């Protein structure tokens, strides 16, 4: 995340960092005792010797993977949605089984899902989380950051990234100056909103045209266009 702040501990209880052969290599959201929300990209051809993945949740440094508040759990299913498309990015969304369950805790908590005709108009402002790139160029954080970004408006995300095709099974948020953005290592990681006083989850991050740039916003799968999908693949 580019444009951000640390985020305190507990902040973000639904924040996980996916460990693959022993490295932070995309985030992902809880969104049950069982059941985490990422991106299929960062999963793609890793579902195979699911052994190599570990789910940590609660974690606030990378560095202190080892605090009693920190939650690990082994990945025993991933489940990519079937219209996932690695080429024009489309359904960059998949679902990863946790072996053990989880206990939820102050530092470790699920995230409610945003709804059909949920309303979130270009504008609102909405945060991001991840371990990911401090600018595009920057350094890899310790401590998980978070930034506070504005939805834009889907003929707008089109616009301003014409090398895509953008559906409507994405979302897009930036500023038109750029600065705050989700970068590499944030992908599979929240854009949440607070709704009626209630964190809901909107988008998963996706892709973008480099991060932070002027007029190229940040782009993800929108939680609301896979609504049934994630609601069969439970348990």
């Amino acid at each position: 995340v580019v444009g951000g702040v640390n985020a305190e501990k507990g902040a973000w209880p639904w924040m996980v960092s996916l460990h693959w052969r022993g490295r932070h290599g995309c985030g992902a959201s809880l969104i049950g005792r069982d059941w985490l929300l990422t991106a299929a990209h960062c999963v793609y051809g890793k579902n195979t010797h699911l052994q190599y993945w570990s789910a940590v949740l609660g974690l606030h440094a990378q560095s202190s993977m080892n605090s009693q508040e920190v939650q690990i759990r082994q990945v025993d299913r991933i489940i990519i949605n079937k219209n996932y498309n690695r080429r024009t990015k489309e359904a960059d969304i998949a679902m990863m089984h946790l072996q053990q369950p989880v206990n939820f805790t102050e530092w470790v908590l699920p995230v409610c899902l945003a709804s059909e005709d949920q309303h979130f108009p270009a504008g609102r402002r909405c945060f991001i989380a991840g371990w990911g790139r401090d600018a595009e160029g920057g350094s890899l954080p310790d401590i998980l950051q978070e930034a506070e970004v504005p939805l834009v408006d889907q003929d707008e995300c089109q616009r301003l990234l014409p090398e895509y095709t953008f559906t409507s099974s994405m979302l897009c948020a930036g500023y038109p100056e750029g600065g705050v953005d989700s970068c590499q290592g944030d992908s599979g990681g929240p854009l949440m909103c607070l709704e009626d006083a209630r964190w809901t989850l909107i988008g998963v991050t996706s892709f973008g045209v480099g991060c932070g740039r002027p007029e190229r916003p940040g782009a993800y799968a929108r939680v609301s266009a896979f609504t049934s999908w994630i609601a069969e693949t439970r348990r």
